[PDB]
């Protein structure tokens, strides 16, 4: 049954989350942190097209995720736990023989969230980040960060640095308006690739592509 997860999982701060087999061979694990708004149309769409490709998907509803980020105590929020940690219980409730280090990427706020946690990642944790169409977190704290740092904007809303040196590949995907730089100099000095594209259709498939591209290459 593809419409149906195989299995949930539960671990640190993330409660539940859907595991998603694609039909065949997977090839990488992504973790899709949705919108602040929930699991909508794009991130069902986003989810069929990376599972189309065979990577296996785990969407995170961000609101009671972020509700339990806004409840710690602290001067921020250290993430990639929850993701390495969901990741380990996934793939050992999957029991295939095969280990993958998730791909964080979202969309919208969860988008940024990815890029943040990805910034602030240990070695040999995470695969990278591919962030579509992301907008200002709301979160109540920033996420905890290496070199790409949180700036606070005037409604509140936190963006993360680029040109930032990061211990995992980033790539930003924004619609029309935003910059976009070069990404062979970007990989080389380990900082976000910046990338547009004018349509959410033409977008999400460039996320896709590059999920794929990032899982294969921490493969």
């Amino acid at each position: 049954d593809p419409f149906t997860p195989v299995i949930h999982a539960s671990a640190e701060r993330l409660s539940n989350i859907p595991v998603y087999m694609p039909k065949g061979d997977p090839v990488g694990l992504a973790i899709l942190l949705s919108d602040e708004k929930g699991i909508g149309d794009q991130e069902r769409s986003y989810m069929d097209a990376m599972l189309a490709r065979n990577i296996i998907v785990m969407p995170v509803e961000l609101g009671p995720w972020r509700a339990a980020l806004d409840k710690e105590d602290g001067e921020c929020n250290y993430l990639d736990s929850d993701f390495e940690a969901i990741a380990k219980e996934a793939l050992r409730g999957l029991d295939l023989g095969v280990y993958f280090h998730p791909v964080l990427t979202g969309i919208g706020q969860g988008a940024t969230i990815a890029y943040a946690a990805a910034s602030d990642s240990p070695d040999a944790t995470i695969a990278g980040a591919v962030s579509l169409d992301p907008t200002p977190a709301r979160t109540r704290l920033p996420s905890c960060t290496e070199k790409a740092e949180a700036i606070k904007g005037p409604d509140g809303g936190f963006t993360y640095s680029v040109n930032a040196a990061l211990p995992a590949p980033a790539l930003l995907i924004s619609p029309p308006g935003s910059p976009v730089n070069n990404p062979v100099e970007a990989r080389r000095k380990n900082i976000a690739v910046l990338q547009t594209a004018p349509d959410f259709s033409a977008r999400m498939k460039m996320a896709v592509d590059n999920v794929v591209a990032m899982a294969d290459q921490d493969a």
